[PDB]
C-alpha cells in the first residue's frame, strides 16, 4: 500500500560528524535532536527517570512520560549497543512527530546513559531506519510504522549530508528522493539480504590493495566515518602514511592534499573519494596533526567483519535507501 505524500527532515550538521534533526514525542510534543541511524532499528530518547548522576541526562532533554496525554506505559528493558557506546532503559508507546508524519511508536525511554560517549552528543537520541530484523526487542521500527499508514510515494527514505554555516545542514526524505541535492543517475546496488542496509564490495583502492576478493559494506547514516575492520584499516594507513592515535588515524596536516584518491567498488561503478573527502584540513602546518574521517571498526558477527560508509561516503553520495526492491541507490550530491 502506497500513499502520495513525500515528507522532509531538515538536518543540522554538527562538525561533519553529527547529523541530526527535530522529532517530537508526545502530548504535546516534547522535541528530540536525533539521529537517523540506518545502522540499528530502534528509537530511543533520554527519560526524565535517568537518575542525574549520569551527567548525559544533565546535558541532553529528557522525555517526561508525567506531561504525555498520549503516553502508553511498557516498561520492558531494553539495552541498545552501539559501536562507540550503550543505552540502557525501558520500551514505551507515544505519538512521535517527524516531518509533519505521526506514528504511534514504541520507543526506548534511557534510563542509563554513559557520559563517554553521550557528554559528547549534540543530539539527545536515535531513530533507527534499519528493519525490525536487527530491532532490539523485535519492536517495530519507525519507518515499518509510517508504511503502514499508506501515505508515502514510495517505499523509499533518502539522506543528504552537506559540508559546513548559516545553511542547510543535511536533508532526509521520507518517500522519495530530493532532485536538487543530487546529479546524474542513481546507480544500484543489491542488498546482500534484507534485514540489514548492508551491500557487496567488489574492491578498495588507494590512488586495489584491500577487500580484493570481496568483502561487505554497511551503509550506515549513523557513522560519522568510513570504518574497516582493524587490519584493514591498518593497511590502507600504512599506504597512506598516517600514524595511529588511540581513537583516530592522523597524518601531517601539510601532507594531507597529496593523500592519494580512495576508491570503494560498489555494483559495477567505482566510488571515489580525494583527500579533501575524508581528510579534516584545519591547518596547512608541517608541526599540526590532521584526522582523517576513515577509522577502524572491528563490527561483530552476524553483520560483521564489515565496512562501514557512513558520513565521510553519503557528503559525497547521496544516498537513497529502497526497502520495496531491497536496494540501495547513489548518486553525486550536490
Ligand atoms: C509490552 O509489549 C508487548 C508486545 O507488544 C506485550 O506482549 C506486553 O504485554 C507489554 N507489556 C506491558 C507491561 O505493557
Amino acid at each position: 500500500t502506497l500513499g502520495n505524500t513525500t515528507s522532509s527532515v531538515i538536518l543540522t550538521n554538527y562538525m561533519d560528524t553529527q547529523y541530526y534533526g527535530e522529532i517530537g514525542i508526545g502530548t504535546p510534543p516534547q522535541t528530540f535532536k536525533v539521529v537517523f541511524d540506518t545502522g540499528s532499528s530502534n528509537v530511543w530518547v533520554p527519560s526524565s527517570k535517568c537518575s542525574r548522576l549520569y551527567t548525559a541526562c544533565v546535558y541532553h532533554k529528557l522525555f517526561d512520560a508525567s506531561d504525555s496525554s498520549s503516553y502508553k506505559h511498557n516498561g520492558t528493558e531494553l539495552t541498545l549497543r552501539y559501536s562507540t557506546g550503550t543505552v540502557s532503559g525501558f520500551l514505551s508507546q507515544d505519538i512521535i512527530t517527524v516531518g509533519g508524519i505521526t506514528v504511534t511508536q514504541m520507543f526506548g525511554e534511557v534510563t542509563e546513559m554513559p557520559a563517554l560517549p553521550f557528554m559528547l552528543a549534540e543530539f539527545d537520541g536515535v531513530v533507527g531506519m534499519g528493519f525490525i530484523e536487527q530491532a532490539i526487542g523485535r519492536v517495530t521500527p519507525i519507518f515499518d510504522n509510517i508504511i503502514s499508514q499508506g501515505v508515502l510515494k514510495e517505499d523509499v527514505f533518502s539522506f543528504y549530508y552537506n559540508r559546513d554555516s548559516q545553511s542547510l545542514g543535511g536533508q532526509i526524505v521520507l518517500g522519495g528522493s530530493d532532485p536538487q541535492h543530487y546529479e546524474g543517475n542513481f546507480h544500484y546496488i543489491n542488498l546482500i539480504k534484507t534485514g540489514v542496509w548492508q551491500i557487496q564490495m567488489k574492491g578498495v583502492s588507494v590512488g586495489t590493495l584491500l577487500c580484493e576478493d570481496g568483502c561487505l559494506a554497511l551503509v550506515d547514516t549513523g557513522a560519522s566515518y568510513i570504518s574497516g575492520s582493524t587490519s584493514s584499516i591498518e593497511k590502507l594507513m600504512e599506504a597512506l602514511g598516517a600514524k595511529k592515535r588511540l581513537f583516530d588515524y592522523v597524518v601531517k596536516c601539510n601532507e594531507g592534499p597529496t593523500l592519494p584518491d580512495i576508491s570503494f567498488h560498489l555494483g559495477g561503478k567505482e566510488y571515489t573519494l580525494t583527500s579533501a573527502d575524508y581528510v579534516f584540513q584545519e591547518s596547512y602546518s608541517s608541526k599540526k596533526l590532521c584526522t582523517l574521517a576513515i577509522h577502524a571498526m572491528d563490527i561483530p558477527p552476524p553483520t560483521g567483519p564489515t565496512w562501514a560508509l557512513g558520513a565521510t561516503f553519503i557528503r559525497k553520495f547521496y544516498t537513497e535507501f529502497d526497502r520495496r526492491n531491497n536496494r540501495i541507490g547513489f548518486a553525486l550530491a550536490r
